[PDB]
């Protein structure tokens, strides 16, 4: 093999989160809690698979928006630093 073909996506029209079906809801959450515990490094593996079951993870996909919400949930739920940003008014 080679591993490493077309590893870049373009800018697509995506905004706001959409409430997925009950068949995919539990399919996206299960992964969220998994990546929140294991680590973001896992997301890189699942993406490499690009399986029909793991399509919502894709950038173009709309469900991806929801996944981002879950990832943060389980994340902050078990941590989530603050990291203060340097002030710089006008």
């Amino acid at each position: 093999g080679s591993s490493g073909s077309s590893g870049t996506s373009a800018l697509a029209p995506v905004a706001a989160i959409i409430p997925p079906p009950p068949d995919v809801q539990p399919v996206i959450d299960k992964l969220a809690e998994y990546v929140a515990r294991n680590g973001l490094k896992f997301e890189t593996s699942v993406r490499a698979k690009n399986d029909q079951r793991f399509e919502f993870l894709q950038p173009w996909h709309q469900y991806n928006a929801y996944y981002e919400f879950k990832k943060q949930f389980f994340l902050q739920k078990e941590g989530g630093d603050s990291m203060q940003a340097v002030s710089a008014p006008e």
